[PDB]
């Protein structure tokens, strides 16, 4: 669909068959969700944001459903504002800005 | 204009009468610039993000160019790591998120 940002961009998105909302984001490379349980081992990564850097949990390949898309990737498990939905999965599910 | 989320969606814009790189980030309230200096009142203001809060001192009424167009609003101006298009300015030009 279309969505125009006079409001925040905040989308229901599913993870391990659980409903959240997150927020389509282009200004953030990864995606970076709450403190949640996700499958598999995960590997340390740093990400810097308004605040400064903060470590993460990286999770690959993890099934994420997007406003109905279905995308696999990379999700970041961190202490971030907003469960964010970043340029790597933004571009799974064709999500382009225009104007 | 249509924007792919291959790399960052990065464009040039004029404010101040400055030239700066600025990205466009539909998960930002609002715009925040590097340090310079901008005409008018201005007060106090906190802003949050991952890794935590920076001090900015907030100009309303700011008029910026961008892609041939012309924006005006808030502008924060702080110790961004990224120069940042909110919100705030997108709606002005019309941008909107398409999937
Ligand atoms: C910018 C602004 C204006 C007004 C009020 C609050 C804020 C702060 N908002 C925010 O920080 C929001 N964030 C955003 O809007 C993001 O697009 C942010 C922009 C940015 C990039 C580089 C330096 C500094 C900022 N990007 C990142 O944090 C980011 C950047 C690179 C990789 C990565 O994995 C991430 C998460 C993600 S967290 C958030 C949804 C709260």
């Amino acid at each position: 669909p279309q969505i125009t940002l006079w409001k925040r961009p905040l989308v229901t998105i599913k993870i391990g068959g659980q409903l959240k909302e997150a927020l389509l984001d282009t200004g953030a490379d990864d995606t970076v969700i709450e403190e949640m349980s996700l499958p598999g081992r995960w590997k340390p990564k740093m990400i810097g944001g308004i605040g400064g850097f903060i470590k993460v949990r990286q999770y690959d390949q993890i099934i994420i459903e997007i406003c109905g898309h279905k995308a696999i990737g990379t999700v970041l498990v961190g202490p971030t504002p907003f469960n964010v939905i970043g340029r790597n999965l933004l571009t799974q599910i064709g999500c382009t800005l225009n104007f």
